[PDB]
């Protein structure tokens, strides 16, 4: 038959998507909670739409007692004041309510839908939400907050939950005098009710999706400022922390701005309110008029937040603010396409951070977005960015490397083929095309490719107002459609196509080939994941001669350009700008490599982190010898550039960890070797202190805790001496922050330092020092101390489970916890999964977070074992799929290229 209803009835609707006949136009939202009983009383009025004549209504509702349903009208006189009753059926397996009518509806007629209905506060990230912090005296207290995207809207108050359904808001909260309530939009009145409780009246809201609704009620203060465009910036917190919010709102207020002027668009709110929620999974929630944070998003404070954390703390804010635009002012037409939301605020992140701070250094770290990415879309288990989704817990999964980098990787690759203006006029074409209404995938390429320069050039040149044919137009046309095809070849194709050049005299044979990781090129598995793969990749190439940066637009399997002056090398994909990998062929990565450690300032910094990731990923593919990508890392000696000298050391780090966790003792010991000497130079410059650049800083960081994990005796012993201090200073004496993270976990390593550090995590104010100290605390030795961490994380009280999921991943990549992770996961899965939501950021990253680093043909049978066990009941994601190619693509690399790694680093004692 089709569905069945909870009464054992039907539902008049069989789909889960929404019937497009009734179609909400404004929202008068009543909600109460009571703060004290921990549940919420509320009520709503829905001014609709019918298009098409119906007997029937269809909602999202999910555990929410509904006590009423009206009907009343005032255009169609049947349901005239007071009104008739509804009747309603929840069909719970949608999600779905169904509002029956009792007499047929009238083609474009307005009614009004009454309910009343009433639910215990969520205690689980999502819905409206119970969430407690702790004040600076001991006190613990309450507050209740929304967190809607994408699906749970439904969870607390009945509505149309899709975006597109697009509504005006009308929001009224009742509290107690010593709460204050925000929402969306700012407060116009706040009548006094008579027994001493109070109404919060909000200024109602522009047309908007349902997930982006917010309502908090607390206690918090703020500190506000104004903007060049007059909005009233406010970032609120918890009363004792409000010192950390001083830096929010610096960067927010010049972010601001800088969107406004860079869209040319206002802000359309009044006020925007930055807010510091002390239970939040996500990093952050873009809110509009109303963005929650998790503090450590949020919040700094300059005696312990790192310079780091506050590259981090500028790039959320960057993030959000973003999405007021991206993502609220234009929302995507369906989850499918998501990344016309995640995509542009990742990127917007680059170029609002580099415009506003350009002392933070952001562009210098970009590429870390892609090249992680990178390493998910070498597996054939990646998606493409468009991608159909269609229950709750896929749309969730759309959340992820992909929808975020891969989007925005291919925009900075648009941006530098069209050039920042033809890309900013573009941006702003769209922006203001699809204001206040949603746009589906295709939409924004045809804006995109559609961009006009230099304003309308002439008014009546080259753009839409009264042109002039020329044999211009007829390319720009040309040039217009060329590359809407290009890019729609990037969205819909999973993975990164992989270049191969081969220089043979003034001839370069061009070929492509999808990137694959975990597979060689003979092999019957290759040549049939080749099906049908073919982009259209817009070269870049400099030679070894002239700096000339020549551009080509390969749309073939195989092309072939010609080299005029036939020189020494060429090194393509310039600066490192496109989403692809180039392999050279022939003596291609000899010449490369040696130009490197002859000058190695022949070829810029970004082409360097480039030639040094790309060589790595293609050992990775087979298509290199290990002992061509250690080689490479000679020339670190003389790198200048921190970014190139950051990524070879992490490569070389990457594999000490992969020697331990196995017992690979004599080549672990090598590599401890070749590092703390040969980088002993640079190493030994390193101040123990937070003076210098923002890069002087990273490299400080990057650098000291490499040599206090290697034992290193001086380090060891003077973070031993820092960490002493400390404690017998009970805390008086200030450590370096950039140097805090590794005092903590080098005092960890004693039952002592570990113990008064545990205790000083429940004391901190500072969600920044809270996070070092957890770090240390997960690098203890025993596994009793380890294991405890563990299950004060599952209760919640003493580290607040929002934590739990990272704090599980400190502990399984370091060896003596790998193990006791793995266990724990597998022993509590049921258990785990009452807390979150599978297919939530947390399940996934506690999945991928204890597996992914297996590398024997053991553990991956213990996986695919546990997984498969999964799948018998309820449960299936795609991380399944990833977690099993990337723990094969460690075997396979592993029996491949292990016995050079020993037998590379055995060389290298020989000659020096
Ligand atoms: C969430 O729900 C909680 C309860 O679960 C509510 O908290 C209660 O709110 C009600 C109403 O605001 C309170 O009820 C009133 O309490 C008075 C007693 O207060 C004493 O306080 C001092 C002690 O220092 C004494 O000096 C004083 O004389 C009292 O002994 C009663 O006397 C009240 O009755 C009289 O006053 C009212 C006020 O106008 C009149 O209408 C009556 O006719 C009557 O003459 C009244 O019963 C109750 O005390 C609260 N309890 C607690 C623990 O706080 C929250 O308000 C609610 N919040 C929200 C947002 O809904
Ligand atoms: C629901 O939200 C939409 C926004 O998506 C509201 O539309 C906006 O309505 C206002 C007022 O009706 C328009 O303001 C303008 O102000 C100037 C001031 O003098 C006036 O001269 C203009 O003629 C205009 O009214 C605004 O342009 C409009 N914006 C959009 C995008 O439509 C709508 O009013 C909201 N509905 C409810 C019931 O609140
Ligand atoms: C990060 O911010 C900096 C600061 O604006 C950006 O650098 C600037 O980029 C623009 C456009 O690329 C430059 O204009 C052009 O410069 C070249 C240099 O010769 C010139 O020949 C062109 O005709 C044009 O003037 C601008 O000069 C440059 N400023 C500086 C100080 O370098 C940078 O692009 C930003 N990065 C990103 C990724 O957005
Ligand atoms: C690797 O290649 C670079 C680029 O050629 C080398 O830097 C360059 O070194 C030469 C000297 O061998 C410099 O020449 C000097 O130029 C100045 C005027 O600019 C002139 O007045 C002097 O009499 C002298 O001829 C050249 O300027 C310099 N390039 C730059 C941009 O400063 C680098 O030294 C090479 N690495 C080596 C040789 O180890
Ligand atoms: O950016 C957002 N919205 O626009 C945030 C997440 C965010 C915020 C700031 C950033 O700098 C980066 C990401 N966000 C998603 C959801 C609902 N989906 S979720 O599955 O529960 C999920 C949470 C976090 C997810 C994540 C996190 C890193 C990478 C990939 N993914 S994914 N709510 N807020
Ligand atoms: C909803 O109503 C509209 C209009 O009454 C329907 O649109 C008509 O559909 C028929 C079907 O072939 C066409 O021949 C007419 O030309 C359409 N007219 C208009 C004005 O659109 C539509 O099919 C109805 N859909 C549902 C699901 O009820
Ligand atoms: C539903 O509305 C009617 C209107 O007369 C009211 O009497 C009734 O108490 C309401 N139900 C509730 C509040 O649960
Ligand atoms: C916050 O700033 C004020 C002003 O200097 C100061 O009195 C207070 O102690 C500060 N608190 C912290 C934790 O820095
Ligand atoms: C690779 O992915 C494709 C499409 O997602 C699928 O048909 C194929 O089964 C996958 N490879 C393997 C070995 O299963
Ligand atoms: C590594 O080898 C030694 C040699 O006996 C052994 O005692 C130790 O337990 C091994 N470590 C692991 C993790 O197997
Ligand atoms: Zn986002």
């Amino acid at each position: 038959a089709f569905p069945v209803a909870t009464n054992g009835e039907r539902f008049p609707w069989q789909e889960l998507r929404l019937p497009s006949v009734v179609i909400p136009l404004h929202y008068d939202l009543f909600v109460h909670p009571n703060l004290t009983s921990l549940d919420f009383v509320a009520s709503e009025k829905i001014e609709v739409l019918v298009s098409n004549a119906t007997q029937f209504i269809i909602l999202h509702s999910k555990d929410l007692e509904i006590t009423n349903a009206t009907l009343q009208s005032e255009e169609d006189s049947r349901y005239m004041k007071p009104g008739k009753e509804l009747k309603v059926l929840s069909y719970p397996a949608h999600e779905q309510i169904a509002l029956l009518v009792p007499e047929k509806l009238t083609p474009h007629l307005k009614y009004y839908v009454a309910m009343d209905f009433q639910a215990k506060l969520g205690d689980g990230f999502e819905g409206f939400y119970k969430s407690t912090y702790r004040t600076l005296g001991g006190e613990t207290r309450i507050l209740a907050v929304t967190d809607f995207e994408p699906t749970q809207a439904r969870m607390a108050f009945p509505c149309f939950d899709e975006p597109l359904f697009k509504a005006n808001f009308s929001i009224k909260i009742r509290r107690e005098s010593r709460h204050i309530a925000l929402s969306n939009m700012p407060k116009v009145k706040t009548i006094e009710l008579e027994g001493g409780l109070l109404e919060d009246h909000f200024e109602t809201t522009v047309k908007m999706s349902t997930y982006l609704v917010a309502y908090i009620v607390c206690d918090f203060h703020s500190l506000s400022g104004f903007t060049s465009s007059g909005v009233k910036v406010s970032i609120y917190a918890s009363p004792d922390k409000r010192n950390q919010t001083h830096y929010a709102l610096q960067a927010s207020l010049k972010l601001l701005d800088f969107y406004e002027k860079y869209f040319d668009i206002y802000y359309p709110l009044s006020k925007l309110d930055l807010i510091a929620i002390p239970d939040f999974a996500p990093g952050a929630m873009e809110n509009w008029g109303l963005i929650t944070y998790r503090e450590t998003s949020l919040l700094f404070d300059p005696k312990t937040s790192s310079a780091s954390d506050k590259l981090w703390v500028t790039r959320v804010i960057a993030h959000e603010l973003a999405h007021q635009w991206f993502g609220n002012l234009v929302t995507m037409e369906w989850w499918n396409d998501i990344w016309l939301n995640e995509g542009f605020a990742k990127y917007m992140e680059l170029i609002a951070v580099n415009a506003t701070y350009p002392e933070l250094q952001f562009d210098d770290y970009f590429l870390n977005v892609c090249f992680e990415v990178i390493t998910k879309d070498s597996l054939n288990s990646s998606r493409p960015i468009s991608k159909p989704a269609e229950t709750p817990t896929q749309i969730q999964e759309m959340f992820d490397e992909v929808s975020y980098n891969k989007g925005a990787c291919i925009l900075n690759m648009l941006k530098d083929f069209l050039g920042e203006e033809k890309f900013q006029k573009g941006i702003i074409q769209y922006l203001k095309k699809f204001s206040y209404r949603n746009a589906k995938n295709d939409d924004l390429w045809s804006s995109l490719s559609n961009s006009c320069l230099e304003s309308d050039f002439t008014s009546g040149g080259v753009c839409h107002s009264d042109p002039k044919m020329t044999s211009n137009m007829l390319a720009f046309l040309g040039e217009n459609a060329e590359v809407k095809e290009m890019m729609t070849t990037w969205t819909l194709q999973k993975g990164i196509p992989l270049l191969v050049v081969k220089q043979d005299g003034c001839s370069l044979r061009l070929q492509q080939e999808r990137f694959l990781q975990g597979v060689f090129q003979e092999d019957p598995e290759w040549r049939a994941l080749q099906e049908r793969y073919l982009w259209h990749i817009p070269l870049t190439y400099s030679t070894s001669s002239s700096n000339v940066i020549h551009r080509h637009i390969l749309k073939s399997k195989t092309d072939t350009l010609d080299l005029p002056e036939k020189t020494s090398w060429v090194k393509f994909n310039v600066d490192s700008n496109g989403y692809y990998i180039v392999h050279y062929e022939g003596h291609g990565w000899d010449q490369l490599i040696t130009q490197l450690n002859q000058n190695h300032t022949l070829l810029r910094p970004k082409d360097r982190v480039g030639l040094i990731h790309d060589v790595f990923q293609l050992v990775g593919a087979g298509r290199l010898t290990l002992d061509k990508a250690l080689d490479m890392t000679y020339y670190l000696q003389h790198e200048t550039s921190s970014p190139a000298l950051l990524e070879g050391l992490s490569y070389l780090e990457s594999f000490y960890h992969m020697m331990d966790r196995r017992n690979i003792s004599d080549i672990s010991e090598n590599l401890k070797r070749y590092l703390l000497q040969y980088f002993k130079p640079v190493i030994d410059r390193q101040s123990w202190s937070d003076k210098g650049s923002v890069w002087d800083r990273m490299l400080r960081s990057a650098l000291l805790k490499l040599a206090c994990d290697l034992n290193h005796a001086p380090c060891i012993q003077k973070a031993a001496e820092l960490f002493s201090q400390w404690m017998e200073s009970s805390g008086k004496l200030n450590i370096p922050t950039d140097v805090l993270k590794i005092v903590y976990s080098v005092g960890a390593q004693t039952t002592a330092g570990w113990n008064y550090l545990l205790e000083q995590y429940e004391l901190s104010m500072s969600s920044a020092e809270q996070n070092k100290i957890l770090y240390a605390l997960s690098t203890s030795k025993h596994q009793e101390k380890l294991l405890k961490l563990i299950e004060l994380g599952m209760e919640g009280k003493v580290i607040k489970t929002q934590n739990l999921a990272a704090l599980l991943h400190a502990i399984a990549r370091r060896p003596k916890g790998q193990q006791l992770a793995w266990d724990f996961v597998r022993e509590n899965w049921t258990h785990l999964l009452k807390k979150f939501d599978l297919g939530s950021y947390d399940i996934r990253m506690i999945i991928s977070g204890t597996t992914a680093h297996f590398s024997s043909k053991d553990k991956l049978q213990e996986v695919k074992l546990f997984f498969e066990s999964l799948e018998a009941q309820g449960s299936h994601l795609d991380i399944f799929q990833t977690v099993l190619e990337t723990i094969t693509k460690n075997i396979k690399w592993l029996e491949k290229n292990l016995p050079t790694l020993r037998t590379w680093l055995m060389v290298n004692t020989r000659h020096h």
